[PDB]
């Protein structure tokens, strides 16, 4: 795995700091923070205020989130700078204590990219709880790329991209901190996810990989948004956050938790917002930036994707 010093940031610190917010606290002084990393086409609040912001609060954490502009549609490598900066800030701001990271969709890819290429945060992240992470990207973005209607981060999240290749070759498909991955075979955004094996996009070696259908059966259906908001997802997430091993425990969930509806502890208002979670994301992607090539890899990642093609040309170290 990459070692040594962290690569330099491309964005100024004041800009990176501006993308971090905590509920009822400044990042410089916060009690038991949990860092939430949003999905493609959303801001932190859009991804989590109908679900894990109120739910993590009820578990004793102070939710904090990053909102890389515009709506996580830009270069995933830059989105990661927001996360690395945030971990550095929240670790110090909480009395030099490790903190958990909880993610949805692209957020999981951002977290794993950060842990792989920025060594300094490895001892600052307590555990990772990723919902519907696309570590190997998704094959469904292929046609959008070919139609030239894909945002920078959509190109990068396409299976076979230079970015996903670099992650794999650097050793990023094995967990770095205790990780739990919750995903669904019926995900309509991230595929392939149907094998319940290392071939799935959400799978990490040595991680606690939980495909919903492996527990609840082939007739259990939860979509991309439901992977984050369902009652089943809540039970697994709570297990991961409370676990002494840093990963969700099988003894903590079962058949009776196979409920696809939004988490029981959410208020009626929060449940309505959670049900329509994907609406703002769909709108942001259609209105957002689009290009006809994958963004170039930063210097620190180039040696791990030699031979791939990005906007500027063929990747060389
Ligand atoms: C979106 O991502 C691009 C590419 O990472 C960022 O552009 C780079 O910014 C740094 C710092 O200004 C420059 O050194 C690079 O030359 C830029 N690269 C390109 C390809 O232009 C850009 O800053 C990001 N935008 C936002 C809003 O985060």
């Amino acid at each position: 795995l990459p070692s040594g010093s962290d690569p330099a940031f491309s964005q100024p610190k004041s800009v990176l700091d501006a993308g971090l917010t905590c509920q009822g606290a400044s990042p410089s002084s916060v009690s038991k923070p949990i860092l939430l990393v949003p999905g493609t086409g959303t801001t932190g609040p859009q991804s989590f205020d109908s679900n894990w912001i109120p739910l993590s609060t009820q578990l004793g954490y102070t939710p904090c989130w990053i909102s890389p502009p515009p709506f996580m549609l830009n270069d995933t490598q830059v989105n990661t700078e927001y996360m690395v900066n945030a971990i550095t800030a929240l670790y110090a701001g909480s009395g030099n204590n490790k903190l958990p990271v909880l993610t949805w969709s692209q957020g999981g890819l951002v977290a794993q990219w950060g842990l792989t290429f920025f060594p300094s945060i490895r001892s600052k992240v307590d555990r990772l709880m990723a919902f519907a992470p696309d570590y190997k990207g998704t094959v469904l973005a292929g046609p959008l790329d070919a139609l030239a209607v894909s945002a920078p981060s959509v190109w990068q999240q396409t299976t076979g991209s230079a970015l996903t290749t670099a992650l794999r070759n650097a050793g990023g498909l094995t967990q770095i901190v205790p990780t739990t991955n919750l995903y669904s075979a019926t995900d309509e955004i991230v595929q392939p996810q149907v094998s319940n094996s290392p071939l799935d996009s959400s799978y990490l070696f040595n991680g606690k990989n939980v495909q919903a259908q492996a527990v609840c059966g082939p007739l259990f259906v939860i979509d991309h948004a439901g992977s984050l908001t369902s009652q089943f997802s809540y039970v697994v997430g709570r297990s991961a956050l409370r676990s002494t091993t840093g990963q969700a425990r099988s003894a903590d969930y079962g058949i009776t938790d196979c409920n696809p509806l939004p988490a029981n502890d959410l208020t009626p208002e929060q449940k309505v917002a959670a049900a329509a979670l994907l609406a703002p994301a769909a709108a942001a992607i259609v209105a957002g930036p689009k290009q006809n090539c994958e963004p170039d890899l930063m210097p620190y990642a180039r040696p791990f994707a030699v031979g791939k093609r990005t906007c500027s040309g063929i990747v060389t170290p």
